[PDB]
């Protein structure tokens, strides 16, 4: 019924109903004009030719290794390139934010209510004839069919980039601070009202939860010592709410910032490391500031660990993931002379993009064991038996699964994968091609172009019929990867602007915050600017074992 | 004990202790360096001579009327000048915000916790020997003696700029959407978590309160008809909580967005006008979009009224208040190629600056009556008696009081005026001169330089002794006014950046929002861009009386 159901407005033009069967496109500042914002202005047509494809840019960044080696050691050049990466990506994101699951038009409710995930593309209206608008059948294909035909893992496909379990568990730990779905309200809602890197997965979302986790001396967090090793305190001791089955022994009911980190020993591993890191920084700051109280030591440590997290995410985590030969740099100063909004709202699609279910291995190899999923879930005793040292060494060696390329989702989490499809439809996501156009990508013209092969493409075609009806989430997993890479084009071009906007959008990246005195002097500041995934383990893991995000 | 109690660092340098008796100044991006950030870098001293004093700039905008008459009719030149007005002010404000009443250092708690008012200057530490840091006596002078000697009104001093009660009540109505003190937590806390012009004083702070105020038909708000006139609904039939004394009959307990707007008939007047305006726009939008449901009609009307408010504040309200001959312009497009943060956090000092108690008259004159404060308080029957037309006409004619100049706080609200002093001390405000330096002003060297006279200057020196111990709030009410103006330098120079930041910082001023389609098309868009205080009254007050923010 809604005339905007076909998504007629192109090039990020805004559709508005002007009657019962009439619409108008707002091409304001789109660089286009006309009824559908399809007719390019003069300067627009020029930029369209000079601007290369994402695959071309990706190729350059992943080749000419010797050339980039020169670039990386030239500060002025490295800064200029990183600056371009930051600016060009962030312009894809609406900031301040616009739509959510309940509003396909802008409203104060959609802007002010922080309980919502925001939306890069508005939902398909309720009165639309088809789930994707007007294209496709009355109903999308069976989610179970799609899951089994092109998603479920037949044989474990390893990651050509060699991402290890240290990478996988960092990804889940890191992103669990801003993807906290409020299942009470629905998939379009979040409990992470901070909408970014606040480290609530360490310090708790609320003040009362924080205060229960704090020692209230020397700025430190509460902890217990088992076998000489520092671990998070217990539920019984702190009285913070954690999610554990009732049979878990008291000393194994670890109390941490995120209530679900007791689900996975891998998550509790990083939880322990960051806990130790916080208290380590507390020791450092106190030595520098013996005149400081417990409150200032705690708050200053937190700001430092926020910095450390962002530093590691960019220069180690993303650096590995991208496959670039360019040395990515975390440097807030790059944006000081640029137009940039220091704020962020977590996008529902970014949560969807991050559903990297194929990442998970068949078994979790630790030391000389090979635990299954049923053995791994809610079993922190594995963490205590082997210790952090053994965990780091084991997880650095074990390879993870390939996300794109189709047919690699372990059946142990098939219910979760199916839910990603269902909840995407429930939230009325637009199609793959509409999201591709939203991020300046060419729409696929066939399922074979999408997957790069014939077998899976044929199964998809029998299911969806029209390529313009292909869903975003399943496509991400079946997409034709980049040459010897973990991801396809769509995963990167969509996720990277969500990511960098959330990293650099942090208030500690703003010029008033990005000062040494903010972090307790040059000593605190250096901890941030020298942070790495290696030093974090070296500075929290016994014996200081080697580690990286690849095998 | 804290080695930063003396406020040593200057030019917005940040002080940090390094020992029990040692401090270091962070001069990053200040343009200065040295131990106390007082050594100007090469490019800095250059601008130090190229930058005119705020009094000079004010002189230019308040003179050469014939010249501005030429400038105002040249769109390029007008926009360019207005562009300078917006940018030069907003750079004084920390955005994202920094300190609050409990944090004199940056912390995630101070940033993330929206229940705090933010602070332009950090609080004086608790372990400091004196309230101002190290200067002055162990305790500040008696607030009662300060109030009585230099603040209390002997004889009414009318505003030389001719501000009326329409202005006075608009100020109180408009600002009480973001100045909503959480008295249960303290004077440094707020209940306005929107921290800006969200119009919660019309629609309600919470979704729950909003829904009870809504008709859920044609996007409209609930209303009742009394004598053929549209008024807000009652507490009885909406169940929204309002603050009323128990002797007020339920039929007179009007329910609106802000729970305290029943306190003053002048507030309830604007609440009605804005209620009517909302439903007026819903009618207009429905005509343009018969295919729209109730929810989109309500929401789109809210964005438009937000636009209307900001438009009127700038082009009418601030326009009159500033005294500028230059025509101020509400144009979000002016900031699209400028570095600007579309976000705002309400500053505790902005609230303190807006305690315009001397604005209040001795009596509230409606038609032929002269209601005292006791009679005017919580008396909505006065509104139903005279009406809205007579209210607008009467308030347009009655002049308001001069804020600066000293001794003009009416006695009826002396307790409130004393609270403003005491709570500033409770929140550990830094001195007047510290706030002047914080906003690129020159510190006063004597109380005489502050007041511009001798009698009150002698009173204050006997109380404060040192000029560097003079408090911010009492100074604003006794400061030497600009030539025939309502305010002194400190008021305008401190407040204007807070204001423009909160106005332009609204998300609807951002490029993705500032589109016709955001407001339902060109018809809705035009309501914003042609709004004014007169049209607001004309479309919603019977008879369309002639109104203004000043008397003839
Ligand atoms: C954000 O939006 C949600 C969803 O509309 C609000 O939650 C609803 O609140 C109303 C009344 O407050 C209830 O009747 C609904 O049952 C709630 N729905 C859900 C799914 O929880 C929420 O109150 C809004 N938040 C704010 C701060 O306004
Ligand atoms: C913002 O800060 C205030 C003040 O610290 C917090 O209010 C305190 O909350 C704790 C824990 O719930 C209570 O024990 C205190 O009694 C409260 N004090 C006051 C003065 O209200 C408030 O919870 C914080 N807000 C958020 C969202 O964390
Ligand atoms: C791993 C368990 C999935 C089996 C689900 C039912 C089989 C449907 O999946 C079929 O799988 C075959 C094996 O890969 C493919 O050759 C076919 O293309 C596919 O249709
Ligand atoms: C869904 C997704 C997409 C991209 C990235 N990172 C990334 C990448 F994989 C390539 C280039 C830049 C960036 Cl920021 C990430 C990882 C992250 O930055 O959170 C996730
Ligand atoms: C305490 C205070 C200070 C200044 C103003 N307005 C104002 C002014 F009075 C002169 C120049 C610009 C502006 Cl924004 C105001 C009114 C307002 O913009 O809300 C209050
Ligand atoms: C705009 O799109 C509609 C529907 O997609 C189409 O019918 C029409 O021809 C288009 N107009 C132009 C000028 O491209
Ligand atoms: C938990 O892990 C231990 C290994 O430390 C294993 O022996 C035990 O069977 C596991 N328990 C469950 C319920 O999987
Ligand atoms: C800096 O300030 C301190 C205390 O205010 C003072 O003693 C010192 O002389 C100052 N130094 C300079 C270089 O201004
Ligand atoms: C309220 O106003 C009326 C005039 O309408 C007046 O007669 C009455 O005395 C007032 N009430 C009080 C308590 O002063």
């Amino acid at each position: 019924a809604n005339p905007c159901c076909s998504n007629p407005c192109q090039n990020r033009g805004e559709c508005m109903s002007t009657g019962f069967d009439q619409y108008k496109c707002d091409c304001t500042r789109t660089g286009f004009y006309g009824e559908n914002c399809t007719t390019p202005e003069f300067l627009t047509r020029i930029k369209l030719l000079l601007k290369p494809t994402p695959n071309t840019v990706h190729y350059i960044l992943t080749h000419f290794k010797g050339v980039w080696n020169i670039v990386n050691n030239i500060p002025f050049l490295r800064s200029l390139i990183m600056k371009y990466v930051l600016t060009s990506r962030s312009y894809l994101i609406d900031s301040p934010p616009t739509y959510n699951v309940h509003y396909g038009y802008k409203s104060w409710e959609a802007f002010s209510n922080l309980s919502y995930y925001t939306r890069a593309l508005p939902p398909v209206a309720d009165d639309c004839p088809t789930p994707m608008g007007v294209k496709g059948n009355k109903e999308l294909p069976d989610s179970k069919e799609v899951l089994e035909k092109v998603l479920l893992r037949r044989e474990f496909i390893p990651d050509p980039q060699g991402s290890n379990m240290m990478f996988a568990f960092f990804a889940q730990h890191f992103t669990h601070q801003f993807f906290k779905t409020d299942h009470k309200r629905g998939p379009g809602f979040t409990r992470g009202l901070g909408h970014g890197v606040d480290l609530n997965h360490i310090y708790g979302e609320t003040l009362d939860r924080q205060h229960k986790l704090r020692l209230f001396k020397d700025g430190k967090l509460k902890y217990q010592v088992i076998g000489g090793e520092v671990y998070p305190p217990t539920v019984k001791d702190t009285q913070v709410e954690m999610i554990y089955p009732p049979h878990i022994p008291e000393n194994l009911q670890f109390a941490v910032g995120q209530e679900v980190f007791g689900l996975v020993p891998g998550l509790m591993m990083y939880a322990t490391i960051w806990l130790r890191e916080h208290n380590r920084v507390c020791d450092i700051l106190k030595q520098e500031h013996p005149e400081w109280g417990d409150e200032q030591l705690f708050q200053t440590s937190r700001l430092i660990l926020i910095g450390e997290t962002i530093k590691i995410v960019i220069e180690d985590y993303v650096q590995h993931l991208s496959g670039y030969h360019f040395k990515l740099k975390f440097d807030p100063e790059l944006l000081f002379n640029q137009q940039f909004q220091y704020q962020n709202r977590i996008a529902s699609e970014f949560n969807t993009l991050y559903h990297w279910h194929p990442l998970l291995p068949d078994t979790f190899n630790i030391e000389d064991q090979e635990y299954s999923f049923k053995q791994f879930l809610y079993n922190n005793s594995i963490l205590l038996e082997h210790g952090l040292t053994q965990f780091v060494e084991s997880f650095t060696r074990q390879i993870a699964g390939r996300v794109a390329g189709g047919r690699n989702v372990p059946i142990a989490v098939q219910a979760v994968a199916k839910a990603s499809i269902d909840q995407s439809r429930e939230m009325k996501y637009q199609s793959l091609n509409e999201y591709r156009k939203r991020f300046s990508l060419k729409p696929y013209t066939s399922f074979e172009e999408l997957t790069g092969e014939k077998e899976m493409a044929a199964e998809l075609k029998a299911l969806y019929s029209d390529i313009d009806v292909m869903e975003l989430y399943p496509a991400l997993l079946v997409e034709k990867p980049r040459p010897d890479a973990i991801f396809g084009e769509t995963m990167v071009e969509l996720g990277a602007p969500f990511s960098l906007k959330g990293l650099m959008g942090n208030p500690i990246c703003s010029p008033q915050y990005w000062k040494p005195s903010t972090f307790g002097g040059e000593v605190g500041f250096k901890i941030i600017n020298t942070a790495s995934i290696q030093s974090l383990i070296c500075n929290n893991v016994k014996g200081c074992p080697f580690t990286s995000f690849n095998v």
